[PDB]
């Protein structure tokens, strides 16, 4: 549980890990 909510700058909602420092545009649990 160190999966961070974060939407870009134009609107786009985007899951970022903050243990393996990584960001992705699926759900943490594809």
């Amino acid at each position: 549980g160190s999966w961070t909510e974060h939407k870009s700058p134009d609107g786009r909602t985007y899951y970022y890990n903050t243990e393996t420092k990584q960001s992705t545009w699926e759900k943490p649990d594809d």
